[PDB]
């Protein structure tokens, strides 16, 4: 329940599995596609071009299916 | 060190939780986990919510500390 | 930046003083403080729910208080 | 080294003063006391505006500056 | 660039130059005036009274004119 | 870290790449990064303006970066 042990495991399978999300920013709106890469600060997602998005923008990410989560 | 053990015993307990958001928005479920960073609610799918993006973690039910 | 926060919060904390919490929001609560940490308060009432700071505009106590 | 001095200047000055909040509500009042985090803002209580949730602080007279 | 190497020589610019901007709130309000100093977190804009505004309410800082770095 | 912001934001300046920048309040930016910092972005055409990185939600490229 520390450190980064959660987001990090949990985008890199998003990415490893190709699986496609939904990426809820704070002012309600909703952003499509599969994560391509991120880092400490952004998460990269893919479709008509790779977008940058900021994680400080983000509310949530919701998986198209249930995925593993992290140990 | 409120933080933690209190959404340590909320994700233990499973109690059920309204998280709101800092917009409005209400989202409902478990605690599966957390981190530093962001928090793991349980429904159809488990999502994965930026703390930065909550306003308040409303359990459904009275827990202790 | 908890010199005036932290004895201002536990002020109302000892004495348990109703207060009103708003957020960025808007949403008004209202309760009292049961607990507090670095980053988010524990406002009392039907349940105590766990407030995150950032998400807090102003805490106004329903009287005057000391300190 | 200026948000220090100004704030300051608006306490010891009493100057009555409108705060505007990010989500653009307007507070008014005086500042009554401050840390690094937040404000003690002073009229029919002194109630805890956190600085996160500021945008802007408008004195309603011209004060002195900070050099 | 690293840390403040873009914000600071900007902002130091606009207010040696007494450029008149427009401040753009994340809320979408616009305020108008001068910069006349800033620190870490804060900027002062001059007009009828000064007033000072916290970075962190800021989206957009935009030039009346054209700057030169 | 910045392994991934910096090299997609630097590619974007050298190859002159037009970029929609979109605010959190929804409004959208359009323009060249002439430059940036750890904090800020510079954008530059029918207006030059510099941008809080902490005010926007996603920067559109109008056309893929490569690594
Ligand atoms: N100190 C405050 N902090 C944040 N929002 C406030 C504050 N005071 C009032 N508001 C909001 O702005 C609205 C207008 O306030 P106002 O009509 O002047 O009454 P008030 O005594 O200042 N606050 P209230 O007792 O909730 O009506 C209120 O209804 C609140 O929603
Ligand atoms: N030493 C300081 N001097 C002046 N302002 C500060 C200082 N430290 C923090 N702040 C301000 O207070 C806020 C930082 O507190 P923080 O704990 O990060 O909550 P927050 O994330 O800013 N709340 P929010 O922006 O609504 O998500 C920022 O807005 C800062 O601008
Ligand atoms: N210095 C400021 N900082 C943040 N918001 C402001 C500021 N000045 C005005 N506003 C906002 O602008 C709107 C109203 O301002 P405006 O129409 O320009 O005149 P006014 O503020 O109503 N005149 P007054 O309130 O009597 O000083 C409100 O939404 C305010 O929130
Ligand atoms: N998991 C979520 N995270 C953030 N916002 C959400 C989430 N789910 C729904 N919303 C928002 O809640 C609002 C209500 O719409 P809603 O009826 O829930 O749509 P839907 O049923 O397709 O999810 C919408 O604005 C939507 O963006
Ligand atoms: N360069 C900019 N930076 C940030 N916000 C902007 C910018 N230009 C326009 N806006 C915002 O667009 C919003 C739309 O308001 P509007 O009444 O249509 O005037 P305008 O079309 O000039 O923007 C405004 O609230 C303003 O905040
Ligand atoms: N890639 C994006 N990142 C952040 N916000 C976006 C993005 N794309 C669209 N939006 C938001 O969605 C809203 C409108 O969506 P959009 O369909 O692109 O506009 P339009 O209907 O004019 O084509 C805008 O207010 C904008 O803020
Ligand atoms: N954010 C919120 N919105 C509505 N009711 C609430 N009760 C506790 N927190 C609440």
């Amino acid at each position: 329940s520390k450190g980064h042990s959660l987001q990090d495991p949990y985008l890199n399978t998003l990415r490893k599995e190709r699986v496609p999300v939904s990426i809820y920013l704070v002012n309600g709106i909703k952003l499509q596609g599969q994560i391509e890469s991120f880092d400490q600060f952004v998460i990269l997602l893919k479709n008509t071009v790779s977008q940058m998005v900021y994680k400080h923008a983000i509310s949530t990410v919701v998986p198209s299916r249930p995925v593993r989560l992290p140990s």
